[PDB]
């Protein structure tokens, strides 16, 4: 038994404005107001013009994907309209867009807890996607997206947020996740700073195999950092699961002298 996208009616959705445009097509921002509920605030996006019909059927099968999922730092679906053309895929607004560039225009304005948050919130949602064993491939800061409470969702369903077992032998596990969880930490602790900065692709990938890894950001608690370097591990199962790192910023979170060193 598999989930489904609802079909919404296309009298419910009203477009406000394209916010995004990409290959796949357009992303706009709206309203959703079906009768007897509160109107709430909508992602809708949609296919490129004059789509074929194979590319509707993968269109869609991102929304048939999302819609098995249902935990608050997954995007959430709230449906498909597939009855009227154009197809349109509705998911929840997300008022400060990509994680990347929401640090990026906020260069040192949060605190420790509230970056560790974030973090904490991707890793929750993280351990539920590989508690389902999807394993998502692109984990990365520009695939997070964040709320006006600041809670960030993994959305988006790239060498130096690889890791180097997927790189070298396509073996993309949870485990590969975990590295490029490690990344996103660093990009989080960091503002949005590119990882490896200048480095080329191919110094990355030589590098991290002379055993080269990423130092703490401008300071960042070294007990983040620590795990960082946990997730970076050269080995995939000497890296920790997500429920452990989960669980570690749990703690960390509640014995918040552990954030004092850096």
């Amino acid at each position: 038994v598999r989930e489904f996208a609802k079909e919404i009616d296309a009298s419910c959705i009203k477009i406000e404005k394209v916010i995004g445009v990409g290959e796949f097509g357009e992303v706009c921002s709206g309203r959703l107001k079906v009768p007897g509920k509160r109107e709430i605030c909508v992602a809708i996006k949609t296919l490129k013009a004059g789509y074929t019909d194979k590319q509707r059927r993968d269109f869609l099968s991102e929304a048939s994907i999302m819609g098995q999922f249902d935990h608050p730092n997954i995007i959430h679906l709230e449906g498909v309209v597939t009855k009227c053309k154009p197809v349109m895929i509705i998911t929840e607004y997300m008022e400060n867009g990509s994680l990347d560039a929401f640090l990026r225009k906020n260069d040192g304005r949060f605190t420790v807890i509230q970056l560790v948050g974030m973090l904490r919130g991707i890793g929750s949602g993280m351990k539920y996607l590989s508690d389902m064993s999807y394993v998502h491939r692109d984990l990365a800061a520009r695939n997070i997206l964040v709320n006006s409470n600041l809670v960030c969702k993994v959305s988006d369903f790239p060498i130096r947020w690889t890791a180097p077992e997927a790189i070298a032998y396509r073996k993309f596990t949870s485990a590969s996740d975990v590295w490029s969880y490690g990344i996103v930490m660093w990009e989080v602790m960091s503002y949005g700073e590119r990882p490896y900065w200048d480095m080329s692709n191919q110094d990355v990938i030589k590098a991290i195999e002379e055993g080269y890894r990423l130092p703490p950001p401008m300071d960042c608690p070294i007990a983040l950092h620590q795990l960082m370097l946990d997730c970076w591990q050269k080995e995939r199962s000497d890296r920790p699961k997500f429920g452990q790192i989960v669980n570690m910023l749990d703690k960390l979170i509640r014995n918040p002298n552990s954030l004092k060193r850096t």
